[PDB]
């Protein structure tokens, strides 16, 4: 937790200054290694909340919004959670897995949620590859 390689790290890695402090130029590529890159009118924005320099304390500040890990919404949690019953996957995804992390998360879609899910898909174990889903998610 107190040395984190993607975060801490990787923070000093672009520490132009060699300060433990970053600009909105460098937090920037930072975030990109931890999930996307934004526009600097996003980093800037960042800045005009937090101290000038975005240093350690300022950066984790912006990034733990909910105190601590693993809630946030960090890119490497979701897949961690995913995985643990989805070793290779071929042909099923098993809601019952989804749900024990997403759940335990923050109550996400909960056993209701899921219930209705399994009603629909004609399955035992909410098992459809994870391609129905996220194929009707991302067409809107």
């Amino acid at each position: 937790s107190t040395d984190d390689s993607p975060y801490k790290q990787a923070f000093s890695l672009f520490d132009r200054h060699g300060t433990g402090r970053i600009p909105k130029t460098s937090i920037g590529d930072l975030l990109r290694a931890c999930g996307q890159n934004p526009t600097l009118a996003e980093i800037t924005e960042i800045e005009s909340t937090l101290p000038a320099e975005v240093d350690m304390e300022q950066f984790l500040q912006v990034l733990n919004r909910p105190n601590g890990f693993d809630m946030p919404g960090d890119p490497e949690e979701f897949v961690k959670g995913f995985q643990v019953f989805d070793k290779d996957a071929t042909g099923m995804i098993g809601v019952g897995e989804l749900r024990y992390v997403l759940t335990s998360l923050g109550e996400k879609l909960s056993n209701e949620e899921m219930d209705e899910l399994l009603k629909g898909v004609p399955v035992k174990d909410g098992m459809v590859n994870y391609h129905d889903f996220v194929q009707m998610i991302l067409a809107n």
